[PDB]
């Protein structure tokens, strides 16, 4: 099966900018397409960390020491019981508190390039700024909760890469450089091949809500990473990404077909439906507390 | 676990034990169904007991509830999950499974299609669009499925993949513990009751009435990890479900009550099997 043939974005002056023909117009309608990293990120503090969460703190250098360890946090590491995915999922305070400046740092630039593809698809979507706090319940500021997530595939184990999900948030930015992850489309697995120099964005089941009754509605897609085989030589996979979140004390809201925006359900049960979907694991509070 | 409703047949209407009636069940998505008490559960039993059994070794009157892990058409053993199951339409019951077998899974759809028509009812949808919005299935055309699931207790996984029903109505017969159900986001175990269906309803019923004054939702419920052996049997259930034919649409009460065609049966079955069994059956409850 070949990958997916999506749209490619940079940015230019906080704008978002297209380079292929399709447009924001066409991206909406995929639910997801491609974001020129910007020249100026250094991406390999995401990458060390995705190299080394998992092992012990000891032994090693004292200089990779704050990158490892953290199997021991209970806080914010998970190791799934039916996938090989084990992952780092930190807020906004849990990244503060214990991952490396440099980890922060790159967190902070990947989630305002999530936040720009957030004002740019509501004002594409034609949705009143005057509502835009309270529908993403204050993420599009950079409030609500900012995600991060990092990804260890662990090949020895012979399951899925990662359980089969929509994201639940509004938009993620995710840093991948293997193959393996994969789409819905149409009903049949399609892969979403690795572009170097650009990140991932994909849309969650809050923006899906959104806009379900709206004229063009944004999907989130349905999404999976296959089960990660080693080839000789090539590292593990990882993968690395943001999510721009309403709080989980918070509600979801609904445009109305004529316009107006309606809380409709609230985003902790929501996200326990989710948990308990997609991961049906010890881990009840994982992305709520 | 749920402290759900619980009804019985009397002359083919749909009679309530407990106070909540159809109202409360239909808010809880699920209920308890009294079994009619001349129905023979044990050709279903027996086949949950049997059909993953090899041919041979065994006594000539087994032979029929046993080797149906070589059947590709029906049978499918799942790769990331304890159970292994038995998925067969009407025709293909009449074509590979034994006349007892066939009998009680006619029974059980006959009760499937009374909740139907109850729940369409209660619900005032028109009688004039039953047929169009279940693709046939209120009056027994559609897709009549039936289950017959075995729990491998060998296997270190979930018992079964957590899951919405995708048709309208299920009719489920259970005897051990295991399943639950996602209530207030919480697993709630549901429990088996002697004597009694359990029904819930499935992905169609949820995105036919979503737009009415009461949505009746489709219960988000799993199989626990079944804990090898001791004593106890292997854990097996059975079921019949009422669901729209692959080939039709999934339609969907609007704000002022007229029935509007959503999206495709296929394609909903398609993204439902990626996201639940994600395994090598892509047919699976299509072909
Ligand atoms: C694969 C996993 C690491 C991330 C995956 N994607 C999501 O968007 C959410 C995160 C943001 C938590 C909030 O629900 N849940 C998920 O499971
Ligand atoms: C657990 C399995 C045996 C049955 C389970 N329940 C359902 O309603 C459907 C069936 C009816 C097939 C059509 O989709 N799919 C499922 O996976
Ligand atoms: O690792 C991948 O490619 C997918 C990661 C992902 O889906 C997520 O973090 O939510
Ligand atoms: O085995 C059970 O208890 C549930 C089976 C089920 O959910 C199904 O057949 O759809
Ligand atoms: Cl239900
Ligand atoms: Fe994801
Ligand atoms: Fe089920």
């Amino acid at each position: 099966t070949k990958e997916m043939t999506l749209q490619r974005a940079r940015t230019a002056s906080g704008e978002l900018v297209f380079e292929t023909g399709g447009g924001l117009s066409q991206a909406l309608q995929d639910g997801c397409f491609y974001l020129a990293i910007p020249e100026d990120i250094d991406l390999e503090p995401g990458k060390l960390l995705c190299r080394q969460f998992y092992r012990p703190a000891h032994p090693g250098s004292p200089e990779l020491r704050p990158y490892r360890g953290f199997r021991r946090n209970d806080g914010i590491y998970f190791d799934r019981e039916y996938y090989q995915t084990e992952h780092i999922l930190a807020d906004g305070p849990a990244r503060e508190k214990y991952l490396p400046p440099d980890v922060v740092a790159l967190c902070e630039r990947m989630t305002s390039l999530a936040l720009l593809v957030l004002t740019s698809t509501l004002t594409g979507l034609g949705i009143d700024e005057a509502v835009w706090e309270k529908v993403t319940g204050g993420a599009v500021g950079g409030g609500g909760t900012q995600w991060f997530a990092a990804s260890h595939y662990r090949p020895e184990r012979h399951q899925l890469g990662c359980a089969p999900h929509k994201d639940t948030g509004f938009v993620t930015v995710l840093y991948i450089e293997q193959d393996g992850l994969e789409s819905s489309v149409g009903g049949e697995w399609i892969p979403i091949a690795p572009l170097p120099g650009y990140f991932l964005v994909n849309f969650g089941g809050a923006t899906e809500l959104l806009t379900a009754r709206m004229g063009r509605p944004v999907q989130a897609i349905l999404h999976r990473v296959r089960s990660c085989v080693t080839e000789p030589a090539r590292e593990d996979r990882f993968s690395f990404a943001v999510f721009a979140n309403p709080p989980a004390t918070g509600d979801l809201y609904q445009m109305s077909e004529s316009g107006e925006p309606v809380a409709v359900r609230g985003v902790e049960e929501f996200l326990r439906d989710f948990n308990n979907e997609t991961w049906s694991d010890r881990h009840t509070d994982f992305g709520i507390t």
